[PDB]
DNA sequence: TAAATTCGGATTAGGAAT
DNA sequence: ATTCCTAATCCGAATTTA
């Protein structure tokens, strides 16, 4: 049975001990394409196993990425990329809560000894629940500190609900240009495109941790001098490219699947604000697209040399009440499409 | 009717006690 | 073993707003 690393650092994180600059991957697992699959690291028993049973037996590499801003995220990565002389993307946000929200030093008890966020999710805390820990704490605005059981029930729920003091015993959930700047994206780019409010949580909930995904993908800038052709299965909002054009990585063509109309345009967006040169291709359903569109494509840009992409984590993640039935659930059995996809990318690249 | 809102525990692992 | 705690966690369904 898979165990999660503790520290979480995967082969290593920046400013920690523990770098790992080897590894032996199975034969099997040998590139091109190089690829690269990202899922929420706890999930119901035997997922991973499985996961990396239908990805060439690759250890995943599990890495929690508040060390790499004030956000926990704790992810999972299966990999055939080289993990000798990654580098981080510069500069790195914020670390702590103290210097990733300036002004919330006004408003933060002593007692609430938090420096690192946990999870940014799809589902956000409601006023209500801001309004119950407000009324809780003003009986004792007069007192220097409340009592010890009102102190433990504010911060299990500030925890349980990833909140920030605001104001006068206010504790609201993030933004979501908050989540946007912690996950490591340009301010606004999930604004516009026609995106609701409620859709920009959603959608940033389910996103890349845009500098731990370009610290892993960092090792490819020596190896392409000239860019790369991306195949981006579930590409969301785009953190990968995102990732890829902080590291300086050209982008020749970017073969996108995402089923989301508005994420598509968030995509282009970003495409045309900074000024791609090369091509965008945007297709909807991955169900859809069939092998021989994958060959063709291939055949006409001449194969990918990435294929990346985090398979939906609806059935795993602990926050599901209803569905949590693992990986053949709906929708996480879409991994099994990405592995499809992959595996005629190999096809034509590694043979066989 | 798009958008916003609020509510709803279980699955894991681990540490510390038997 | 068990027992008993703390602890984190890319969420769905239903309803109400505007
Ligand atoms: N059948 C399908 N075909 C294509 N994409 C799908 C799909 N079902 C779900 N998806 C998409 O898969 C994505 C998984 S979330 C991954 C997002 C990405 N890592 C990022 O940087 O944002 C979601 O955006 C969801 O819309």
């Amino acid at each position: 049975p898979i165990r999660l690393p503790n520290p979480m650092i995967g082969f290593g994180v920046p400013n920690e001990p523990g770098l790992i600059t080897h590894r032996s991957l199975p034969e099997l697992a040998r590139g091109p394409p190089f690829f690269y699959y990202e899922n929420v690291a706890l999930t119901p028993k035997g997922v991973w196993e499985t996961i990396s049973r239908h990805l060439f037996e690759i250890p995943p590499e599990f890495v929690d990425s508040k060390y790499f801003c004030v956000a926990a995220r704790k992810r999972g990565y299966i990999h055939n990329l080289p993990i000798n002389n990654r580098f981080q993307i510069q500069p790195p946000p914020k670390y702590t809560i103290h210097d990733a929200f300036p002004l919330s030093k006004r408003w933060w008890p002593e007692w609430d000894k938090r420096t690192k966020l946990n999870c940014i999710l799809t589902r956000t805390g409601s006023a209500q629940l801001t309004n119950r820990i407000r009324v809780a704490l003003e009986p004792y605005n007069e007192e220097p500190e409340p009592p010890k059981h009102v102190q433990r029930y504010v911060i299990d729920q500030c925890k349980k609900w990833n909140l920030v003091w605001v104001g006068k015993n206010k504790a609201a959930p993030l933004e979501p240009d908050e989540m946007e700047s912690i996950l490591g994206f340009p301010k606004n780019h999930t604004r516009g495109g026609g995106m609701s409010r409620t859709e920009r949580f959603k959608s940033l909930g389910n996103s890349f941790q845009v500098d731990t995904v370009a610290y892993h993908l960092s090792v490819l800038k020596p190896i392409f001098p000239h860019g790369i052709n991306v195949l981006s299965l579930f590409t969301g909002i785009g953190g990968g490219e995102v990732a890829l054009h902080r590291l300086q990585i050209k982008m020749k063509l970017v073969v996108s699947v995402e089923i989301s109309k508005v994420n598509r345009n968030i995509l282009k967006d970003f495409w045309e604000q900074t000024n791609q040169t090369g091509e965008l291709i945007e297709f909807s359903d991955i169900q859809h697209l069939t092998n021989d569109t994958i060959e063709g494509l291939m055949e006409k840009y001449g194969g990918f040399d990435l294929v990346i992409g985090g398979s939906p984590c609806n059935n795993l993640a602990g926050g599901n009440r209803v569905s949590r039935v693992g990986l053949e659930g709906d929708q996480s059995s879409l991994f099994f499409e990405y592995c499809r996809i992959l595996e005629v990318v190999r096809a034509r690249m590694r043979g066989s």
